[PDB]
């Protein structure tokens, strides 16, 4: 009995572990896409809203440990990992466009 229920609580605990991960992936990716879209537009038009652009930059930069951490927690989901690396790549590109611009290119 302490054997069976041990196993159900096992399947249940790991099921919700997949659930939290998916939920964390969604929330992280959606934050990156919004931050990326907005910063990109600003850089586009500025090539003023210095504080506003720098503001978006900080929000982007704070997404670095989030993405690294998650990527670093993908078991055998190469497809999931690719999507997280894709999102990280975009975060790096906007940050570079912004820093470039703030250093006169």
């Amino acid at each position: 009995l302490r054997a069976a229920n041990k196993l159900i609580k096992e399947m249940v605990q790991e099921d919700q572990k997949r659930m939290e991960k998916i939920s964390k992936r969604v929330n992280a990716i959606e934050e990156v896409n919004n931050n990326v879209k907005l910063l990109t537009e600003m850089v586009m038009s500025h090539s003023s809203s210095e504080d506003l652009m720098k503001e978006l930059y900080q929000r982007c930069e704070r997404m670095r440990p989030t993405l690294f951490r998650l990527a670093s927690d993908t078991e055998d989901n190469d497809e999931a990992l690719a999507e997280i690396l894709q999102a990280n790549d975009n975060l790096t590109q906007v940050i570079n466009l912004y820093k470039q611009l703030v250093r006169g290119e």
